[PDB]
């Protein structure tokens, strides 16, 4: 059978066994949180150009095009992740704009393959634009040729805010939701005062959200979670009593919290009638849910209502005891953070993001001025240089003609070389001389971006306002003591 | 009425007999395969490149002209790649086309065909606007009404017509039999049918047969009409036990050996000879085994003459050689052919010479604005220096000295790599070049039998790259 | 597919050209086997092209036929069927009969939507 002999083989091939499980699966990343499929949708989706200005397109083709383009993995998690990222009410966030067959939120995931035809969401807009922008390092796959980028920078923590399911790989970890004005609100707390404390950003910051809108109580929980992320918090669904014109109550339930079924909740009332250890209740009615969700549990007189609401926070899943688990993960090794430091990383990503794109645009417009610097010095001297190619021969005497004149290099001598009448005029030349000096204006503009680091604190400030004010974000959820 | 029913009746006759009646003089190709030939060579793809098994061009022939069935186009096809019937050659193909035995070659894309040697020199200068060009039925591509030439395939593929009125027989001939054809009548206007009788010893085929007859000959080179023997080849030997064996490799044209095998057994099978159940004829992929052993107590040579009696073995052969140009059938004799096809060639080379003139003298303008601006530049940059509008310039430069528009442009259009002197002394000289090749083609023009050399420098071309024996064997 | 039903409206759907034909042609032509018919050839002269339809049946003579502006005019009116095969078996079994007393075996010539049809004059002349 196996017969493998060497110990040293067998513990080297279970190291990358134990680490390639855990980078294949679902990780608390430095950058995204994601798995590194979903790189791989959103880069593909990407560098192939499909706009949501487009129209749509059949996307299992799109999902075939990327496993060709990359390693030959199963097709399941793949399809799986493309739903989860079309699913509107389990990611807070949206990011795939489907077309097809789901299934609301009732056990039921259609997975019509054939049907399956999407955009995405504006959001990658705001995600990733590195197109010029030299930041991440790249991987080859297919004879080792093609591309395929580490991690997801950005400019913003919203996968901080989204949710994280990477649980059975080794140990158990996820992330929770909030949502994102009053993060930002306190992240540019942080940013413009650098030396804060954690409850006063509690006062900055409601509790963690959930996208039906759940009835929160208690925050002893809050605070241990959100400086050392473990426990159990309580929650409970938004539940009424309300009378009729007979004088008949109603137990009216509008959502529940995170990871509830109508279906099977149902099944377990029906359940708790036939067990008989709930009385007066009689129907048990659910109609006109697509214009709203309304499910009605109706109960005669005489019976004690609020007690049964009593009863039902107790024994049935209608209470909800969620539990965290932020169990991070900065360059593969194992960690654990705080909220301040999750925004800290942030911070330093930041910087390095907007340094690195800044000296590539200095080295396009540095470039681009010995262009222009040739231009102009070769509208220095004009008719010499008319003598000198009169006179000389080859591209060496030229280059060591125009190198002992003028002190200039190799291409920038050719790109003189290459100056055709039609770029004689004088409107020409100063529009060169103007453009010129309109690049040295933006060279010394980068030089004072340089100069200082707060501009980036701003200018992220401000294309924050910017997405917080094309994207208004106002609560669902409900917090009590 | 009556008289407009007339020019219906007319233009339609003309409509039909046009269309699959026999072609041009000029050409000696029916337009279905003239267009075959010209959607082949803009296929663009050389029979250098191994060739294709599609009816993707098949298809763009049939956007390009809607037939009454475009299977009809497949027969095309297929009755040029019959070697065996229509001679060499017109089809660089692969798949099943048989030979003269009754073959149904049902697999029609399957086959593969491409451009061939002869059609390649055949059917080059389109790029020189040697041949005028209607617009087709759908007005969006253009298809010529005549070819041009680089030989009178005319007697190198006979005809079999059709009777709209009256079918047709051309016979075949030989490549350097034609090429010295074409030579003599070139250096004399007085030639003979003697002449002919020297150039052409007879007509050929790509099987072989046996004509007897002379006169038949000289009727049918002069006035156009007369049938001539096609006899099968006879070989009397000697059986090891004594019996007159006979071996036919040849045969009449048109002739398969099925059937005629079939009444020969009917034949000896009607109260008549039956001892000669001796028929082995096969073997036939290296050649043509048609071998029979005549009976003992018999001649073979009765036999034969009973066969011939057969007109399977020996045929009447006729010939009709009637032609279409100028919108009218003509009975046909030579100089009549051969003057065309001059004349036609005389007009290829000169029209080809005028639009090389056109092209030389175009570049001869541009080089002359090239030398000119190259005599003095550095004032023309400084006047160029105290202007900022490429019209500007232009007027400028129109004030300077004399240039086109194009010139002007054309001046305009030098980078730096384009000041220097060298580079003035190569265009001097391709500009010197290019008018001593001017001077040349203008001396050639007014020169009658500079195009006669030319012709012979193309034949001569031809015929070191191909020639042909008679392979018909003909005792008269 | 699309059609129109009799009133001037000739619906061309070439592309929803959907057919198939009627169980009359098994009794029209079944030459498989059947030596009948010279063969015109077409595609540089290959395949076959029958010069008539044979047939065991005179349904075509009962059709009617449209053939008019070519040079002179000419059609074939309709009958039915039946009472034409008791007529013409009429002359098989009797090959010496009179016309108008199969004019008795014969009604009037006959049209789809059904017809009234006054007169016989034109019936005596026509049938002649």
């Amino acid at each position: 059978l196996v017969n493998v002999n060497l110990t040293k083989e067998m513990k080297a091939s279970f190291i990358d066994y134990a680490m390639s499980v855990i980078v294949a699966r679902a990780l608390p990343d430095v950058r995204d949180g994601l798995k590194p499929v979903h790189r791989r949708i959103l880069y593909g989706m990407n560098e192939l150009g499909v706009t949501p200005d487009k129209p749509h397109k059949k996307s299992a083709r799109i999902t075939g095009d990327v496993m060709g383009k990359y390693h030959p993995h199963g097709d399941s998690s793949i399809y799986e992740a493309m739903v989860r990222m079309a699913q509107w009410w389990s990611y807070r966030y949206m990011l795939v704009d489907g077309h097809g067959n789901f299934g609301s939120m009732d056990g039921d995931s259609a997975a019509a393959q054939r049907y399956t035809e999407a955009r995405m969401s504006k959001i990658a807009l705001e995600m990733l634009r590195d197109i010029n922008k030299n930041t991440v390092d790249f991987v080859d796959n297919y004879d080792a040729n093609e591309r395929e980028p580490l991690v997801l920078p950005a400019r913003f923590p919203n996968l901080l805010v989204n949710g994280a399911t990477g649980i059975a790989v080794g140990m158990a970890t996820n992330i929770p939701p909030h949502n994102l004005g009053e993060t930002i609100d306190a992240v540019k707390l942080v940013m413009d005062n650098p030396e804060v404390t954690t409850k006063d950003l509690m006062e900055v910051l409601p509790g963690p959200d959930f996208p039906t809108g759940a009835l929160v109580m208690g925050k002893s929980g809050i605070h241990k979670a959100y400086e050392t992320g473990k426990g159990s918090i309580v929650l409970r669904s938004r539940t009424e009593i309300e009378t009729t014109k007979t004088g008949r109550e109603r137990i009216v339930v509008t959502e529940f919290p995170y990871m509830v079924n109508k279906t099977k909740v149902h099944e377990h009332i029906v359940r708790l009638v036939q067990e008989k250890r709930i009385e007066g209740i009689t129907a048990v009615r659910d109609e006109s849910n697509r214009e709203g969700v309304r499910f009605v549990i109706e109960v005669k007189r005489d019976a004690s209502a609020n007690v049964i609401l009593n009863n039902l926070f107790k024994m049935t899943q209608m209470q909800t005891n969620f539990g965290f688990n932020m169990l991070a993960i900065q360059n593969g090794i194992p960690k654990i953070l705080s909220l301040r430091q999750i925004l800290d990383a942030y911070i330093e990503h930041q910087k390095e993001v907007v340094v690195r794109r800044t000296r590539f645009d200095k080295e396009k417009a540095e470039a681009r001025a010995h262009i222009l610097e040739g231009l102009l010095i070769a509208l220095d001297h004009i008719d010499e240089v008319i003598r000198i190619i009169r006179a000389s021969e080859t591209d060496a005497e030229a280059q060591a003609e125009l190198m002992s004149k003028f002190k200039l290099s190799e291409r920038q001598s050719q790109a003189i070389l290459d100056m055709r009448l039609r770029r004689l005029t004088g409107l020409e030349r100063d529009k060169i001389q103007s453009e010129y000096d309109d690049l040295l204006a933006l060279i010394a503009d980068l030089a004072d971006i340089l100069a200082k680091p707060e501009r980036v604190s701003q200018i992220i400030k401000d294309e924050l306002d910017e997405v917080k004010r094309k994207f208004s974000d106002k609560r669902r959820t409900e917090l009590m003591v």
